[PDB]
């Protein structure tokens, strides 16, 4: 048994099933007075709300899915006929997070993708017709922020306005990502701050606004 499981076990004991706010409520009740778990947490999830208010997506990539609640907080928020795909490596937490969609009832807006990011990326176009990404949400293993962002730049899926929302720059931390994008004429760049109440200490996310090439 694991702390995953726990978190889907107290979620479906407690939640009420197809509503994705009680379904939030939850995981952030258990995380916050039982154990600890890297969700991206609701004050965070405060900031991933007002971006997806403003830019209203109709597609979004998620990387890193663990137990669905950043699945669940932004499929919540979709238009009606917008998208996420959300890639996730381990299929442990694929299940887990299918469960937790299937629970909030969201499973119609979602698809996840079973693999590693940059195996599946290159297949976005021709196996999921996709033609460009409109939001990214980064928040799997910090190495992979760039190496990433530098792929999908390459396969052409990011276009002028595409929303690129990275978590844990500063904790544990993306240096060589937020230079590159810093750094570089093709992002426009705005860091909000927030505090990871458990470990306390200041985290914050990156939003980095493609320009083109
Ligand atoms: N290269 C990669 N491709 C796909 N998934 C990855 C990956 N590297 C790490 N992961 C997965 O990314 C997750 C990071 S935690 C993700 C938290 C989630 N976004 C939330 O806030 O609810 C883990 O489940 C891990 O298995
Ligand atoms: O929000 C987070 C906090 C900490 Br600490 C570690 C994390 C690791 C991953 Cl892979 C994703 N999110 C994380
Ligand atoms: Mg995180
Ligand atoms: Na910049």
């Amino acid at each position: 048994d694991t702390k995953e499981q726990r978190i889907l076990r107290y979620v479906q004991q407690n939640a009420k099933p197809g509503d994705p706010q009680s379904v939030l409520e939850a995981i952030d009740t258990y995380c916050t007075q039982k154990e600890w778990a890297m969700n991206v947490g609701d004050a965070k999830g405060q900031i991933m709300d007002a971006v997806i208010r403003e830019y209203s997506p109709s597609l979004v990539l998620e990387l890193g899915a663990y137990c669905g609640y950043s699945a669940v907080r932004m499929a919540r928020l979709l238009q009606p006929g917008a998208r996420l795909l959300t890639m996730e490596i381990n299929p442990d937490c694929a299940a887990i997070t299918q469960q937790m969609l299937n629970f909030a009832g969201l499973q119609d807006k979602v698809t996840i993708l079973n693999g590693a990011s940059q195996d599946l990326i290159p297949q976005l176009k021709k196996k999921y017709d996709v033609d460009t990404l409109d939001m990214v949400f980064l928040d799997h293993w910090k190495d992979r922020y760039l190496p990433d962002t530098l792929l999908l730049e390459k396969c052409g899926l990011l276009r002028k306005g595409t929303v690129l929302l990275a978590d844990n720059v500063i904790v544990p931390g993306t240096p060589d990502f937020l230079a590159y994008v810093r750094g570089s004429s093709s992002f426009e760049c705005t860091h909000y701050s927030s505090y990871l109440e458990y470990m306390k200490v200041v985290d914050g996310l990156e939003k980095a606004i493609y320009q083109g090439p």
